[PDB]
């Protein structure tokens, strides 16, 4: 099993200087192919995390040019030079080469003190020791049928973690391997819509749901969420 291993775990950089953060794996990600699949992803705090690279260091469309990062093999570095107020945020590298598909631990990029597409998510949701929950993803702005569908399981306590994906055409889930298949992704391509359910449901099982979406990065579909997500809540 793969490990991915995020340095360092907080970051002070002050305007303008220079930003370095290193992804280390287990072992070697680069896909039996000849493609590196890996991602540098940017949550900014009460909003959707969003793509900044795809692709070892391919940057993905809308992004400015200062956020540039490369590598190989177990090393990645992502650099971000001339650090503005809208590139603060916490970071996460992110392997999608072997599945399961992994994150890292985060890095939150702070300060040194001194001197339309879109897809629809269903409500928050309240509930019990065991009781279920399935949880709604409407698709708005694209062609549904093209992307896969990741989910991704959110806590502050236990970070991000890959909850599975799936094909819209032939219903093509994935499971990780740590949810057993517990959890099941259902498509119906009627109305454009991805859901989640999920059983067995623990203090540690509490956390926010988003439902994993964009692309090109090529040859593969579907990476970036890019979307609302879905408090769910289980309370004793």
């Amino acid at each position: 099993d793969i490990v991915m291993t995020q340095t360092p775990s907080s970051l002070p950089v002050s305007l303008g200087d220079q930003a370095s953060i290193s992804c280390r794996s287990s072992q070697s990600i680069v896909h039996s192919n000849g493609n590196t699949y890996l991602e540098w992803y940017l949550q900014k705090p009460g909003q959707s995390p969003k793509l900044l690279i795809y692709k070892v260091s391919n940057r993905f469309s809308g992004v400015p040019d200062r956020f540039s990062g490369s590598g190989s093999g177990t090393d990645f570095t992502l650099k971000i030079s001339r650090v503005e107020a809208e590139d603060l945020g916490i970071y996460y590298c992110f392997q999608g080469s072997l599945v399961p598909p992994t994150f890292g631990a985060g890095t939150k990029l702070e300060l040194k003190r001194g001197g339309q597409v879109q897809l629809q998510q269903s409500g928050p949701e309240d509930v019990k020791p065991g009781a279920s929950v399935k949880i709604s993803c409407k698709a708005s702005g694209y062609t549904f049928t093209d992307y896969y569908m990741n989910w991704v399981k959110q806590s502050p306590g236990k970070g991000l973690e890959w909850i599975g994906d799936i094909n819209p055409n032939n219903g093509g889930t994935s499971y990780n391997q740590k949810f057993k298949g517990r959890a099941t992704l259902t498509v119906d391509k009627s109305s454009s819509t991805a859901y989640m359910e999920l059983r067995s449901l623990t203090s540690e099982d509490s956390s926010v749901y988003y439902c994993a979406a964009s692309s090109p990065y090529s040859m593969r579909a579907a990476m970036d969420y890019w979307g609302q997500g879905t408090t769910v809540t289980v309370s004793a």
